[PDB]
């Protein structure tokens, strides 16, 4: 079984390995600490026995909202990363981790809607965020360095 909790500076460590283990965006130390000390409260990890094996990395933003179809500016929550190791997927970590980020961005930071980016070949990422009630808004083509096109993806909070 497995336990949420906010991150905390001691888990950045296990992150990064859990980032470059799962994800081809490594993103550097200090970019993590910072998305830790602006936004901690909904960044979270997913804990088995003391050790972190998933975790939700969030950014709190103010613009237009790529949802409304002409400009009205908005809170919005941004999926910035989020991964769960190989061996405790399929358990609803990922589904947990997104709600409990999804709650915090809603009450402590005012969002009103999420998005993330997925790339178009991450059929499990796409399963999971469709259960989720997210809808596929645009296409970003492009949007890799490798030139794969990416689903700009949202939801109301
Ligand atoms: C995508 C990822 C985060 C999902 O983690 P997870 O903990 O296994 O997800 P959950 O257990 O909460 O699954 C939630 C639902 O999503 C769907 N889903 C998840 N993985 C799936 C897969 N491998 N194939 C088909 N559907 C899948 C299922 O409907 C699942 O419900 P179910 O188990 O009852 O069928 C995980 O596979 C991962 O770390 N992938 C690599 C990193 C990554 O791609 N991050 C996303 C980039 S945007
Ligand atoms: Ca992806």
């Amino acid at each position: 079984d497995f336990t949420l909790r906010n991150a905390r500076m001691d888990d950045i460590d296990q992150i990064i390995k859990i980032n470059r283990l799962t994800l081809p965006e490594n993103y550097p130390y200090y970019f993590f600490v910072e998305h830790l000390k602006e936004y901690g409260l909904a960044f979270f990890v997913a804990i088995v026995d003391n050790s972190v094996v998933g975790y939700i990395m969030p950014r709190i933003e103010w613009g237009f909202s790529n949802i409304k179809q002409l400009p009205s500016l908005v809170r919005k929550g941004h999926v910035v990363s989020i991964a769960v190791l190989e061996e405790y997927r399929r358990k609803g970590i990922a589904t947990t981790l997104l709600e409990a980020s999804m709650k915090s961005m809603k009450n402590d930071y005012n969002a009103e809607e999420i998005y993330l980016e997925v790339r178009v070949s991450n059929y499990p990422a796409i399963a999971l965020y469709e259960k989720l009630n997210f809808k596929k808004v645009k296409v970003l083509k492009g949007y890799y360095a490798d030139g794969e096109d990416a689903y700009l993806m949202a939801r109301p909070l």
